[PDB]
């Protein structure tokens, strides 16, 4: 079995490996890339998504979020307050002002020291879930915006034809901004392209074991595991690496940098968190081997995961059991 520590892996291809997406990633996984949860691809030298980010500032956060958080240092949950719109340019300044931005520090691991020491203390703001896309339209390899959608990835495993689209989203990240601990919707791969600005650390549970990940949870956060049995679908609470550690938890880290991608696996628990201003592109997506976790992956039906349009047809077609109490939750 390749991978069988399940150690995040770091990839390199070059220009011509980086024409085919979906064989590139199904040689990650022979190379045992999915055991971790969680991969970096560097892309070939030759390769950019744009040419330049001169003429950014203009694109509108319309619901910047303030994460608020609550509980002690290491096991936490956040909320999120809507704020008033701004652009970009306006966020990016926020984001250097004295309030917001990060602290002078030594490197990756002392940041990390005061991100977690810290975090609980400050409400930072983070421009979310935002439609849209900064790859060129003449970028051919790795562009987010120009993958095969997960529609017709199941119509092509399943022979089903389902309406939805897939498009790709934004993150305009600060100092502190969070990511809370999560798989993808229906437990899909992710695929984030970090655009431009400071990095952004990743924390990952190899998806066996993830159940482990999901009975601390429970523990930790026992209100929440009474609500809902899937609460972690909300998007809502922290646990640190000092935590995982006393429990037992295995999981890895790393740090992504601009020009980077990462790729989430079906399945893979992650976390994380931004080392400053920061742009970031994600999208869902699928392959052959998700199929089998869409079929068994939990789902929110307390009402809290509200999630979009196109997860109707997923849980419909693959959950037909679930899909009555699950758009219960939904409406
Ligand atoms: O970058 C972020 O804030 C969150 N991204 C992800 O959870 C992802 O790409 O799967
Ligand atoms: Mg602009
Ligand atoms: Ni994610
Ligand atoms: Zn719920």
């Amino acid at each position: 079995a390749q991978n069988p520590n399940c150690n995040i892996m770091i990839f390199h291809p070059t220009k011509e490996e980086f024409n085919d997406f979906d064989k590139y990633i199904a040689y990650m996984e022979s190379q045992g890339a999915h055991r971790a949860g969680l991969a970096k691809i560097i892309p070939p030298k030759e390769w950019k998504a744009r040419e330049t980010y001169d003429n950014i500032s203009e694109i509108l956060i319309a619901t910047p979020l303030q994460q608020v958080a609550s509980g002690r240092a290491g096991v936490f949950t956040q909320y999120h307050k809507k704020k008033k719109a701004m652009t970009v340019g306006e966020y990016r300044h926020l984001a250097n002002s004295k309030k917001y931005q990060t602290p002078p520090h030594q490197n990756f691991e002392d940041l990390e020291r005061k991100y977690w020491k810290n975090r609980i203390y400050n409400s930072p703001i983070y421009g979310a879930d935002i439609s849209g896309s900064l790859f060129d339209e003449n970028t051919k390899q790795w562009n987010l915006g120009h993958l095969g959608t997960i529609q017709d990835l199941l119509e092509k495993e399943c022979g089903v034809v389902i309406e939805g689209v897939n498009t790709p989203y934004l993150y305009f990240g600060m100092w502190k901004t969070t990511f809370a601990w999560h798989t993808e919707d229906m437990d899909l791969y992710s695929i984030n392209y970090l655009h431009l600005g400071e990095p952004k650390t990743w924390y990952v549970v190899p998806p066996e074991h993830g159940q482990r990940l999901e009975r601390l949870a429970r523990e930790l956060f026992p209100g929440s595991s009474r609500g809902c049995g899937a609460f972690l679908r909300h998007k809502v609470a922290l646990i640190s690496p000092t935590v995982l550690k006393e429990n037992g938890i295995p999981f890895n880290r790393i740090t992504q940098e601009a020009g980077e991608f990462m790729v989430t696996f079906p399945y893979g628990y992650h976390a994380g968190f931004n080392h400053g201003f920061n742009c970031a592109e994600a999208i869902n997506f699928a392959t052959p081997r998700w199929i089998d976790y869409g079929k068994m992956a939990s789902q929110c039906s307390c009402g809290e995961a509200r999630v979009t349009f196109s997860m109707d047809a997923f849980v419909r077609i693959l959950q037909p059991e679930r899909y009555d109490l699950w758009k219960r939750g939904q409406d």
